[PDB]
């Protein structure tokens, strides 16, 4: 991969990626319109960047999303295709940053940046076990 | 609403709020350690802000998330209690910005800002239906 390169990730929004599906536990949500949740959009942006950086990982490595900083300016009902465009902003050792944007074929729905960190998966897993009840 | 107003809520992370649950579709995320997804943390942070604003909305009003800008620097397995605090930092027109932070009892897991917009609900819903394939 190269800095300034763009990677695209296409995802048709299904009925189960709406606000109420992010937190079915939430009475305060279950009257939101049936639209693509910001939290799901963040996940889609991470997923796009994960794919983009795959040819960069070595065996035994994964990555974490360590920062997300984006707008969400238009709502997307199920049925539309959301395309995330990830542009590599920098890569240095275990750190990588991306400019991200998303569009649903009708509106640009949001944009900003995302940062990820390469991790040793097994080391990470162990750390998580150290926190597990 | 008064700048400085804070609201806090607690959330025991259940098994179905891990990364693999945000996007089961992702062959990529299926691999992943069983930790609270960034997207779910964002939703919990938005949920805090939604609750904090509710008392001040007139009938027929709702709000939409318009920006999220957070770090997520420590991972959380199911079973831990995540505490989210939201503090109103600014109000301008129909828009409110909150300082948000989350802690799982061991680590501060993320922090940053979230912006929302107060909207006319019905109008918004109609617009969504008009954008629906």
């Amino acid at each position: 991969m190269r800095v300034g390169e763009r990677f695209t990730h296409d995802f048709v929004v299904p009925p189960h990626k709406t606000v109420r599906h992010l937190y079915p536990e939430s009475p305060e949500f279950a009257e939101f319109p049936e639209v693509f949740a910001t939290g799901f959009m963040v996940g889609l942006m991470e997923w796009a960047c994960v794919r983009a950086m795959a040819p960069y990982l070595e065996p035994g490595e994964g990555s974490l999303g360590t920062a997300i900083c984006v707008t969400h300016t238009a709502a997307t009902p199920p049925g539309l295709t959301v395309t995330v465009t990830a542009e590599l902003r920098s890569v240095e050792g275990r750190r990588l940053s991306w400019r991200v944007s998303a569009h649903d074929g009708v509106d640009e729905i949001g944009s900003g940046t995302h940062e990820r960190a390469v991790i040793h998966l097994e080391k990470f897993n162990a750390k998580v076990r150290q926190k597990t009840p």
